[PDB]
């Protein structure tokens, strides 16, 4: 696979949201990734609908939490999701507004990466576009990160509790990194985006659980 | 639907197992209610592989825990599920050793009873056949339970920790229950069932995240 790669530069990646007060980061994930391969399948780049999941996913917690794997599960048997458009974002959990007129992508699957292989998960990433992974977000440090390789010996790689989107891969001052979008905002980390340590025992558990859609 | 249905006495029923050491009840659960179909399609009954999801079931989490959908995802996106002779029960988690010519049963999708309605569990357990259901099986009652109809005002249908079978329901002395197959072996409870009492107002949570798979 290249030695760098940033879809970013590609067109396959959204503004960075903001979930706010709600557990909904595993939505955000799953909607970064439907959108790199809605882009790379038709040539457009869409914001998709996280509320949609938060309201819609039964197998999830909505605001409490959840796992992209089930979300990608309901795209694929609700047969579409909506665009951002038809279904915008509010914060709290809904009742199921679904609107057929506004799907914007559909699903027919998803592919794990073999647990814990990051040269796995780069070639992924390479191979497919943005894929959706979890981390162990829960350090203070991650909290405050603010800009370069972010590394702390003190990350579980096994207490997964946020979801991302990774969006490349390079490195940076003889690091290697992991460019991950989060869905904390714009005013967090290096506009909404941190480079996390790569090669570097699986840091934060990032190849742990990551996934991608099949389209 | 019928007042008191039991489907031990049609054969719908394989026997009581122990899960050992390992959490397991999920595998259990989700296999028991996949038998109760097999024999319904094809009126043959025969045990099938909890293994076989346990090592898998990547949604799930091996013998830490996992749900019941996520099995039956599993057995539809794999199209098959090994019979128990095929792929025996190790109470450990093992890699993935899912053989296509032992296949012995196939799933089309699942239905989620709504959440905390035990109407809609008892027509499903009359028309369809055994329910997977969760509930608290936290309490010491519960743990030493023999003979009756179960019911405690300190299980807390918000705190769900155990996966079992809702294989019929009944009345006995004018109480009202759930026929439960639980996983902890022939000596537990009443030769491994529990009687749980049932339209006491959902307790133990029982009607909270029932599921039963398509065939
Ligand atoms: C995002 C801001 C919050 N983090 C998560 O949602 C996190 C993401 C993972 C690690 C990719 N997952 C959490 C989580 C919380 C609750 C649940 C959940 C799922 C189903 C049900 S149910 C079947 O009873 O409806 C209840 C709760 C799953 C995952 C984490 F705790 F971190 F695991
Ligand atoms: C049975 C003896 C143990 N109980 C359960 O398995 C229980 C059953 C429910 C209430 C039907 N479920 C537990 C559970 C524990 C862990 C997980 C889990 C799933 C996936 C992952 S992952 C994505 O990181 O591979 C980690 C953990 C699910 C369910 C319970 F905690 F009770 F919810
Ligand atoms: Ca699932
Ligand atoms: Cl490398
Ligand atoms: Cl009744």
């Amino acid at each position: 696979a290249p030695d760098s790669v940033d879809y970013r530069k590609k067109g396959y990646v959204t503004p960075v949201k903001n979930q706010g007060q709600c557990g909904s980061c595993w939505a955000f994930s799953s909607v970064g990734a439907l959108e790199g391969q809605l882009k790379k399948k038709t040539g457009k780049l869409l914001n998709l609908s996280p509320q949609n999941l938060v309201d819609c996913v039964s197998e999830n917690d909505g605001c409490g939490g959840g796992y992209m794997t089930n979300a990608f599960q309901y795209v694929q048997k609700n047969r579409g999701i909506d665009s951002e458009d038809a279904y915008p974002y509010v914060g709290q959990e809904e009742s199921c507004m679904y609107n057929p007129t506004g799907k914007a992508a559909k699903c027919r699957g998803y592919r794990e990466i073999p647990e814990g292989n990051e040269k796995a998960l780069k070639r992924a990433v390479a191979r497919v576009g943005p894929v959706s992974v979890a981390i162990d977000a829960s350090l203070t440090s991650f909290q405050f990160y603010s800009k370069g390789v972010y590394y702390d010996e003190s990350c579980n790689s096994d207490n997964l509790n946020h979801a991302v989107l990774a969006v490349g891969y390079g490195i940076q001052k003889g690091n290697k990194h992991w460019i991950i979008k989060n869905s904390w905002g714009e005013n967090w980390g290096n506009k909404g985006y941190i480079l996390m340590a790569r090669n570097k025992n699986n840091a934060c558990g990032i190849a742990n659980l990551a996934s991608f859609p099949k389209m």
